[PDB]
């Protein structure tokens, strides 16, 4: 038998040096985890001892720290070809800086191929980009060949900025031809390497025929076989098996997000490319793999340019800007329109005819918001105050909710309220009257929303049946605060861009702010 | 006795084509009037006539029509240069493009003296600066010597944007050093020249010793001896004649504003500089004067670029832009928050840390909202298209109102409402309820304010007796659409920049515009 390892990246988010536990900034680093550093000293390691190895990015590594920010996609291109990756599949957030800012620096400067067999172009975009990414590649490994085959989010226009060009379609409705193609040139071992989420990872590979593994992303989905080495709690089994339509066991494998881990599958194949048998686990990269000295060198090079971004100025403010919590967690405060206003202004994409946005509205725990910003600094703001203000390390996530969820959202927001608890809402494109003297479950009296589907955005009341997009912290998304009902009742669930990074971008392009407190909470 | 001719104009403000009687655009041009063209012909015939000419201007050509927006100023140097002024003061809106677009193209450009006494510079502006504008110039007439010392308005931190080096001193405490300085240097004939408004002229005539005729502007003051000569109704007398502390007569003369009319005063002098006498008029420049066809065919050359910009994509709406009669004259409506958006963004000045900006609050009558502006047209917006929303010609003003005025233009907004009248505001900063059941002049139920003297803006009831400033349109500001309360009532009135100007540079500034209804006019 012919065996295989896979390792595997996906959603690594932009996190190029080690972080802490949860992902965010590394604070004790005896304790630290992730990291390209560390990961290039488990690869090593791993091609020592396995002789057919494939390293493999579902991807995603744009858009997560202030790495991208900065360096905009060239620390993906370098640290990935440092790690020698062997493929990576287009992710949403590839798109984030428009096909231009994948183009250059990423397509232009990778050493490997990088893959989607579903994204088309027209125009003279479809020259200009032609070669530059493919459907397949078919990798020579030991003596054999490997066709891996791309994959992108069908979603992509609705998550990141592609244009209007590219067209994604539908996934398996594109694969299937490639796969066919590979196997008429004596292709027999074929990995479907992409990126649309652990379901359209399953249904590829329970009806995609000739798939033999999938290697998939997005969703963040943590999966393990045995008792689960951190904090993480696996959704199903490593690998997570699919029987295909034509009766063969098909691996999916995913490995969380945010390079915590290192994805390994041991896949043995017969002669006819057959699988025999895959078994594995994602490996946990904390401390006691130590970080690699010639890429944390590099990695604190780099890291010049960004402590010197830090603290340039992005834009000035004219007003106080109240991140207070005496204010951010008892009634409408100016930081938290101002947060809200640019998650919206993030999530700006391209509209049919029949919206004016895809998405209206926003809400944001007030405890959420840790520092005010001072206007007597000459109104300069830099990344390093917006950083107090928010330094979880979150994103601004896009979930679709019920009206009849939002609402138990607004009542759980005052449920207790007077004693500075972090669940009280700020919001954007909803205007809120609480009555206090209402029992707790009842203080909303009102909830009105601005439209998506109209031409002139106006505010209309909340309807219970209706689902409504709505962007807000990853922290919300997942339940924290109290909110169970977010996590339990919510329909889709896509992760956004960092949350530093949203206000930056937005202070940026305004170049002066001057947030009002304006009436969106209001109290009778 | 020596006979001088003082030729004058004053806030011609970019009006460099001939216009209409109300000085807008040139319709029938049978009846079109003003002009640089026309004036050449004018001021050629008068030198042909009068040995000991001057051709003064008192400040604010910049600022009026698209002439301003695509040439910035080096369309005032090139036709004041052909028409060969003898000197200019600066005026409050030779500092809207800040001190490098005043120096750049203006101060560099011009063959003839800039002057204003009264601005200091300080750090490395005051040596880029010196000597490109003066305090006074000495010029030869004939055999003779007259010395012209120039004026700014103390207030153009508030009406411009000069920035934080310049400081506008005092009129009277810096002119009249300089005035005694040139006694000093045997100067006996002394022209004051300067941009603070009549109520200053008045003053610096009355109380700085040595000056024997003042030349004003600013606030577009007409003046007339006789039967006037066209709609505008005078102030008082040509030249007004003021009685100086010591004694002397001394005329004060003004030329209302926008290229309508040439000022024009004889003074006699005797042989030691004492005016014997002075009398004149303004002359109407109407289509009886030809406009001279060399600066006319040079006028028309010019113009091609300013054709060119008026297509050229600003920015994007990703909403419709109503601006229809049916909604900006019955409820609140997206075109007119976005225009009084715009309004207040263009009058952000430099602020003490006494307010976040001196002036947060802005009317609008929606009968001056003249078409909408649809978004399927890629988005774009262009010049052409604000000309159709804003066809008048106007400015977005500033104004000092007490409440009790505010709360009646608010009454009379509504006294008549259901019949499709101009009269219906529109806002910004302010936020309406009315009550349509109650008896006109009591329909005003709810009026708050957006503060200024505060770090964090935020909403207030409206005080009767407070003064608030507010940005208006021209045509309210004097007393347009039954406002007359606004008119008799206001306690200072400055005239403000060009209305589709103020929206093209806000939407230019913006890149993408979506604005929304929501709730800054509410019914009861
Ligand atoms: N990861 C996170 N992302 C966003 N908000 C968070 C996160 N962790 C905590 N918070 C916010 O922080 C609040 C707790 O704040 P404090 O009362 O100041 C106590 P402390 O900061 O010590 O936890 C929570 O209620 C929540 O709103
Ligand atoms: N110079 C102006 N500046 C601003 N608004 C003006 C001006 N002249 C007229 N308007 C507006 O135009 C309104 C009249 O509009 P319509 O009912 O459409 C009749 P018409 O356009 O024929 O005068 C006035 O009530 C006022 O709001
Ligand atoms: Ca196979
Ligand atoms: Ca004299
Ligand atoms: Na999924
Ligand atoms: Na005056
Ligand atoms: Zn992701
Ligand atoms: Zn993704
Ligand atoms: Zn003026
Ligand atoms: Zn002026």
């Amino acid at each position: 038998p012919w065996e295989l390892t896979i390792l595997h990246t996906n959603d690594v988010h932009s996190r190029l040096e080690q972080t802490s536990e949860d992902s965010s900034k590394c604070v004790d680093a005896s304790r630290c985890m992730g990291g390209v550093a560390r990961l290039f000293t488990k690869v090593q390691q791993i091609r020592r001892a396995e002789p057919n190895v494939l390293l493999l990015d579902a991807g995603d590594q744009y858009q997560g720290t202030i790495w991208f920010t900065v360096y905009k996609g060239a620390e993906v291109a370098h640290f990935m070809n440092a790690l020698r990756y062997d493929a990576m599949a287009l992710g949403n957030h590839e798109f984030d800086n428009g096909v231009e800012g994948l183009i250059e620096p990423l397509l232009k400067e990778a050493k490997f191929p990088i893959l989607s067999a579903n994204i088309s172009a027209s125009g003279p975009l479809a020259s200009q980009i032609s070669g530059l990414y493919l459907p397949y590649k078919v990798l020579p490994v030991g003596d054999e060949v490997v066709g891996i085959v791309g994959y992108t989010s069908k979603e992509t226009p609705f998550l990141s900025n592609p244009g209007t060009n590219l067209v994604f379609e539908d996934e398996i409705t594109a694969l299937q031809p490639e796969v066919d193609k590979l196997k008429t040139l004596n292709v027999n071992k074929i990995i479907a390497l992409g990126h649309s989420g652990f379901e359209m990872d399953k249904l590829i590979a329970q009806k995609v025929r000739g798939v033999d593994v999938v290697v998939g992303g997005h969703s963040n989905t943590f999966l393990y076989t045995g008792n689960p080495p951190s904090k993480e709690v696996p959704a199903g089994k490593y690998p997570f098996i699919v029987t295909s339509d034509d009766g063969r066991k098909v691996p999916v494998v995913q490995a969380y997000a945010f390079g915590k881990y290192l994805g390994y599958l041991k896949i043995e194949f017969d002669e006819r490319g057959n699988v025999i048998s895959s078994h594995g686990n994602p490996i946990l990269l904390d401390s006691s793999i130590p970080e690699d000295p010639s890429i944390k060198a590099d990695i604190n090079k780099w890291r010049i340019k960004l402590d010197d971004y830090s603290t340039q100025e992005l834009g000035k403010t004219i007003v106080y800007l109240d991140g207070s919590s005496q204010s951010c967690r008892f009634r409408e405060c100016n930081m938290g329109n101002l947060i809200c206003d640019a998650m919206i202004n993030n999530n700006l994409r391209h509209a049919d005819e029949m919206f004016w946005n895809h998405v209206s509205m926003c809400i944001l725990n007030g405890g959420g918001i840790r520092s005010p910003i001072d206007e007597r600094n000459d109104g300069t703001i830099t990344w390093e105050n917006l950083a107090a203000v928010l330094p979880f390390g979150g994103t601004f996530d896009l979930v679709q909710l019920k009206g009849s969820t939002l609402k138990k959202a607004f009542e759980h927001s005052v449920h207790r309220y007077g004693q500075s608890t972090g669940e009280f809402l700020q919001v954007g494109g909803i205007h809120v009257v609480y009555d206090l003297s209402r029992k707790p479950g009842d203080r909303v009296v009102k909830l009105d929303v601005l439209c998506t589907s109209c031409r002139v955005p106006s505010y209309d009341p909340l309807k219970m049946d209706e689902v409504y997009k709505v962007i807000l912290p990853n922290f919300l998304a997942n339940g924290g605060d109290g909110f169970q009902m977010i996590k339990d009742e919510l329909l889709r669930h896509d992760s956004g861009d960092q949350d530093i990074n949203v206000v930056s971008t937005y202070i940026s392009k305004m170049k002066v702010i001057y947030p009002a407190v304006e009436g969106r909470i209001k109290f009778s």
